[PDB]
């Protein structure tokens, strides 16, 4: 076993019907890393296609400080492995949960940092004529040394000129896409993006349907209880727009002034 003889175990930091993860060091190097262990996706399944795309995703965008930065892959006795670098501060949702436990809140310079860093992100992974499709708290994993926002969780990547949508988490989701109109992806990034911010700042859990649904996809942004910039505002809510050739591309939300 390649998982037992060159790593040793040192933390589980998730589970999921997937699987699980695990805080290693690598015997070889002593680093510490992320190592994800799956079962076997079943015979023409979408949970097939994820796994598979989450290596590709990685082996085209490869090191980028706003990327998840990915190691090796293999698979052995029926599991699919894939060893990441280890973000210790966990995921964006996990830091979320403890400014709820402490009551405490990121401020408006904190959520503009975040609100950049994974900007740039996104501008490399379009660049690269990829898609991310699943932005969200936790898929954004954080470094601290400060802090580092890094995009991960690549599963649902798939190209803007071959688009293969796997229909993402509906709290974040565009209205386009649900239409199953995929001309505009990397704009749905961005509506992704605005919305993980706005979790980040403090609204109430968002809605997966109904009523409030439709009012954010009519371009209306979430109630956010702190005091926030009024240019800070309209660049969430732009974001947001119903139109997304009227959402900036992530080229031109790296290049706003406000942040
Ligand atoms: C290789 C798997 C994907 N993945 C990464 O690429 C990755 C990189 N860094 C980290 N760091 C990480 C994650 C979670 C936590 N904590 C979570 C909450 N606990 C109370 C304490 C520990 C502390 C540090 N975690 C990472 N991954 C990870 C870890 C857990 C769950 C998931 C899924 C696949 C659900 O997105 N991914």
């Amino acid at each position: 076993s390649r998982y037992t003889t060159e790593f040793h175990e040192l933390e589980k930091i998730g589970s999921g019907e997937f699987g699980s993860v695990f805080k290693c060091v690598k015997r070889l190097d002593g680093c510490i890393y992320a190592i994800k262990r799956s079962k076997k996706p079943l015979a023409g399944s979408v949970d097939e296609q994820n796994a598979l795309r989450e290596v590709y995703a990685h082996a085209v965008l490869g090191q980028h400080s706003h990327v998840v930065r990915y190691f090796s892959a293999w698979a052995e006795d029926d599991h699919m492995l894939i060893q990441n670098e280890y973000c210790n501060g966990g995921s964006l949702a996990d830091a979320i949960s403890e400014n709820y436990r402490i009551m405490s809140y990121f401020k408006e310079a904190e959520l503009k940092d975040l609100l950049l860093q994974v900007g740039r992100g996104l501008r490399y992974i379009h660049s690269m004529s990829l898609v991310h499709m699943d932005i969200k708290p936790s898929n954004i994993f954080i470094s601290r040394t400060k802090v580092m926002f890094k995009i991960g969780d690549l599963g649902h990547v798939t190209r803007i000129s071959s688009p293969q949508v796997e229909e993402g988490d509906s709290r974040f989701l565009a209205n386009e896409v649900l239409q199953e109109n995929y001309t505009h992806l990397p704009k749905a990034d961005i509506f992704a993006l605005a919305l993980t911010v706005v979790c980040a700042a403090g609204a109430e859990p968002l809605p997966r349907n109904g009523d409030q649904w439709h009012e954010i996809r009519q371009g209306r942004l979430p109630r956010i209880p702190q005091v926030l910039s009024q240019e800070f505002t309209e660049l969430l809510k732009v974001m947001i727009h119903p139109d997304p050739e009227r959402r900036p591309s992530a080229m031109a939300l790296v290049k706003h002034s406000v942040l």
